[PDB]
């Protein structure tokens, strides 16, 4: 896993930083609270994140985990 | 609502009855076990509710309200 020694970032210039979604060790499964939250413009249909690295890496695999406590909060793709 | 002068019925021979779902007021938003619950079999795709009513009606909408506790178990069609 090289995303903890990578630096996140994201175009809406209102966002709540996202350096806690990186960590290696996994929040507890029933937490009451999300660790990262955005939302969502009446216009607005996308958001996005990029993750720089520090060298070159060759890629096999993305894992993302949502918000088990209310999957309601899930992306759409 | 006419739901709760009707029958509800199952073709699964070891299904737990479901005539709680048919009480007009609502469960709690905040309940911690679903008011009906059912175990898919490894090769079973679909299961199915009957409601039979005493007399017939003129019929507009259908209104299914899922476990908001935990919506990993939301029906997916």
């Amino acid at each position: 896993n090289f995303a903890p020694l990578g630096t996140i970032t994201s175009s809406s210039p209102t966002a709540q930083p996202a350096e806690v979604l990186l960590q290696a060790t996994p929040p507890h499964r029933r937490a009451r609270s999300a660790a990262w939250s955005y939302i969502f413009l009446p216009e607005e249909a996308w958001c996005d994140l990029t993750i720089h690295l520090p060298a070159a890496v060759l890629l096999k695999e993305i894992h993302i985990q949502p918000h088990l406590a209310s999957l309601a909060t899930c992306p759409s793709s």
